[PDB]
């Protein structure tokens, strides 16, 4: 407790010594509370006018229009300590899984130089604005790096002063850029060197991309076994136990020298003990602490979520196969049995899964998995929207399984080749493209964001009639040479000024390991759509009079947006579609 967090606490107490007060009507039950001090401030969602002017039929669809308007009582819940048998299962599995992940990878520190380049081309690193404005500035100033040095030497000394979380089913904990560096230096290798790639982790999909995920689910479907299970956890980050945080820390057993010590410090001082500043309107700042739950960078969060999810799902598979009888306690011969299962079939069982952070799909050996709930519930990974002891419902068709907020269609091209394409409710796709994050956006910047959505749609959602038409309209309305942008960035092949037909051919044909015939496609008309009824099922407006008038009059909408942006060089992409080709 207070010997590891006191220094951070003491330090904050003193920057607001004219403010401090141990408030009496404080709302925290499960968070240790330490004091308050004076502040007063809050970024809401703005509409992208370029995308909305080119999607007029959607102006009357509540599922689209409501997306642009607008539980912190789940962060304040407590998970019980797992039974001794559960803790044994987790430690054996975690030890074995880090060794597997480490067979073909070398832990290493990430560098200032690597970190600088990241900030100098925008990644959502989650820092705070003070002493310098943006992240960009602080990185070129040498003072910063002395701040970083003091903290670093403090961490080598087993102490911490400035690694404090700032709170804001979402809950995003920003730290100052310095603390993010020290996190990145110690643990960035997990992401930077692709430890959760499919090739390296067998269950993972890190760096895949939506054009790969459906082919991966279809490969899992090919395995002999039972239904496909895709159970979501209720508030995954809130159910991470101190025992989970300790099994994650075992990655330091593969490390050496300084690195081993820097990594141990991040795990001990920032993850297994945390200090957080929260805004309360009754507006003060509350300095609360706790030992458990997830609070890391979004990117280390992804890797450790994937790891701990892989662990939980191998254990649930062990329970379904009757590798152990009870979670109360493992016998000695049950430990040998668990160790032996892992060595004999562990890699085969990883390959039966697709795991992306807290999201999973499992194709178990058979349907006993559905009612194998004791380890899963005791680890605290309680399933969303189903009674705790009710058996899971599995999917009989891989095209119906939900994964990474998508389902996947099998689409046959006129030449017989097979596309496995990503899909979701079209209202969700249109509603997101109509939103910009942040203000101060110029017309040009708003246009370049609309173009990024348009190019993503041409590459991923070309099979949806409304999206191929709206993508062509947006790319016709935005100056041909203007570069697509995004303010927070898997593989993003649509972020380019290259011709989208050439990019389509590279992604879907040339680089696609599931396509044997590499004959290029010569026009967009070779590239198929979903069945018209399937397109409607997935939210198409095809068949409505509003949509017919939009399609027929699209050159008028394009010309409206061209007039607003002004006299620039434009391309007409609409004749890439049969119906505008004269
Ligand atoms: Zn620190
Ligand atoms: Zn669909």
């Amino acid at each position: 407790n207070l010997d590891i967090i006191g220094k951070r606490i003491e330090k904050i107490k003193q920057e607001h010594e004219t403010s401090w007060h141990y408030d009496q009507d404080h709302p925290y039950k499960t968070w240790a509370y330490h004091g308050s001090y004076e502040t007063k401030q809050t970024a809401s969602s703005m509409v992208n006018g370029v995308v909305r002017l080119l999607t007029k039929p959607w102006d009357i669809i509540p599922m689209v229009t409501q997306m642009a308007m607008t539980f912190k009582e789940k962060v304040d819940t407590r998970t019980q300590e797992p039974k001794e048998g559960t803790k044994k299962l987790m430690k054996i599995t975690a030890e074995w899984l880090w060794k597997e992940l480490g067979k073909k990878k070398t832990p290493r520190m990430c560098t200032r130089e690597e970190f600088t380049r990241k900030v100098r081309s925008n990644a959502a690193l989650g820092a705070i604005f003070n002493k310098w404005k943006s992240a960009r500035e602080a990185v070129e100033d040498s003072g910063f790096w002395e701040l970083v040095d003091k903290e670093r030497n403090l961490h080598l000394e087993g102490k911490c002063e400035t690694c404090v979380y700032n709170m804001m089913s979402r809950a995003i904990w920003y730290m100052w850029l310095g603390a993010r560096f020290l996190e990145f230096e110690a643990l960035g290798f997990l992401n930077e060197d692709h430890w959760f790639s499919r090739e390296n982790s067998l269950s993972g999909v890190e760096g895949e991309g939506l054009h790969k995920l459906g082919y991966i689910l279809r490969d899992v479907s090919k395995k002999e076994g039972g239904a496909m299970y895709a159970d979501d956890t209720a508030g995954w980050d809130t159910r991470i136990t101190l025992e989970d945080l300790k099994n994650e820390e075992m990655v330091t057993n593969h490390m050496e020298g300084e690195h081993k010590k820097l990594a141990e410090a991040i795990f001990k001082l920032t993850y297994q003990n945390k200090v957080v500043r929260v805004q309360r309107p009754t507006t003060v700042m509350d300095i609360i602490s706790r030992r458990d739950q997830r609070g890391s960078g979004q990117v280390v969060t992804y890797g450790l979520n994937t790891f701990t999810n892989m662990e939980a799902q191998l254990i649930r598979q062990m329970e379904g196969e009757g590798v152990f009888k009870s979670i109360q306690h493992l016998t000695v011969t049950e430990e040998i049995a668990v160790k032996n299962w892992l060595v004999r079939v562990g890699r085969e069982r990883l390959s039966r899964m697709a795991i992306s952070g807290d999201d999973c799909v499992v194709k178990p050996l058979d349907d006993r998995f559905a009612s194998a709930l004791t380890a899963l519930n005791d680890m605290g990974k309680v399933r969303k929207d189903i009674q705790q002891w009710e058996p899971s419902r599995g999917w009989n068709d891989w095209t119906q399984v939900p994964f990474c907020s998508h389902h996947f269609h099998e689409l046959i091209m006129k030449d017989g080749r097979v596309l496995v394409v990503p899909c979701r409710n079209q209202d969700e796709l249109i509603g997101r493209a109509r939103i910009s994050q942040g203000a101060g956006w110029s017309l040009r910047e708003t246009a370049c964001l609309g173009k990024s959505y348009a190019q993503m749609w041409s590459l991923m959602y070309f099979h949806r009639r409304d999206l191929r038409l709206a993508a062509n309209a947006i790319c016709s309305a935005v100056p041909s040479h203007w570069v697509p942008t995004s303010r927070t960035t898997a593989t993003h092949e649509w972020m380019t000024t290259e011709d989208m037909l050439t990019v389509w051919n590279r992604v879907w044909i040339q680089e696609n390991p599931w396509m044997e015939d590499k004959t290029p496609v010569e026009s967009w008309e070779e590239i198929p759509y979903l069945g018209k009824r399937e397109d409607q099922w997935c939210g198409s407006l095809i068949g409505l009079t509003s949509r017919a008038t939009w399609a027929k009059n699209i050159q008028t909408a394009i010309n409206q947006v061209r007039s607003l942006i002004g006299n620039e060089e434009y391309t007409d992409y609409m004749p890439s579609m049969k119906r505008f080709r004269r």
